[PDB]
């Protein structure tokens, strides 16, 4: 099947965001029909990184309903089961929990409820008493078999083994050189590495986060070859015309 081409949308400016036209719907709405000609088959709204929940539907349900009836499937990052619901009753057709669940166990029973996928990435606070790999695949194998109970196929159940959270920069290195690993899991991996500070050490020399669109490429192409079938990057052209032809020949061997 096709590498899923997940696009970024941010609805706040971030250090990775490039251009600043942010918070505009109509702007959103361009970007939108802009990613889907680039190749995007998912729109990821960023989501909250200690609002209310009513506070956080104002942030998202703005761009949401306004994008949700396009051709692509709507992913909206939220850890919290009454956000997801809300979205997930617009037509939204994933949830990027970016706890895998941990902090809102009912995201499970949410997701399942309305037939959705569901996105688990691996985070935390740095701190652990096993090595990151064997200590990522404990916690996401355990969270991917939470929503697994309450009615989720595990075709539906994506991993993202969170670089850039939780992770010191030599962590990062081991979970991209075992990435056979957690593609092992047989769940659907999603590879979230585009411009982040592991792409900024791909480079020998001193970037800026635009500048760190090509290694993100590497990663992606580096991501399929290894079994991944979803990357969540900025560049969305970039990389949707590199798995294109990555998918070719993988799927010819």
């Amino acid at each position: 099947t096709k590498t899923k081409i997940m696009g970024i949308l941010n609805v706040t400016p971030d250090s990775l965001s490039d251009g600043g036209k942010f918070n505009n719907v109509e702007s959103a709405v361009t970007r939108v029909k802009a990613m889907m000609d680039e190749g995007a088959d998912i729109i990821d709204v960023g989501g909250v990184s200690m609002i209310t929940v009513e506070e956080e539907l104002n942030r998202v349900l703005p761009v949401v309903e306004a994008i949700v009836g396009f051709d692509v499937k709507i992913s909206v990052d939220t850890f919290r089961s009454e956000v997801a619901e809300a979205c997930l009753k617009l037509g939204v057709d994933i949830i990027n929990d970016q706890w895998a669940g941990l902090y809102d166990h009912r995201m499970f029973q949410v997701v399942a409820k309305y037939d959705a996928e569901i996105v688990l990435m691996h985070n935390g606070n740095g701190n652990r008493d096993e090595p990151v790999v064997e200590e990522m695949l404990t916690s996401l194998l355990a969270q991917a078999h939470q929503a697994k109970i309450a009615g989720i196929p595990s075709n539906k159940i994506w991993l993202d083994p969170g670089i850039g959270f939780a992770k010191t920069r030599n962590e990062e290195a081991e979970v991209m050189a075992r990435l056979d690993e957690l593609v092992a899991t047989e769940y659907p991996v999603l590879l979230a590495t585009s411009r982040k500070r592991f792409t900024k050490k791909m480079m020998g020399y001193d970037t800026t986060p635009v500048e760190r669109d090509e290694v993100t490429a590497a990663t992606t192409a580096y991501g399929i070859m290894k079994g991944v079938r979803a990357v969540r990057v900025h560049n969305v052209e970039l990389n949707a015309k590199l798995a294109k032809g990555i998918d070719f020949l993988k799927e010819n061997e």
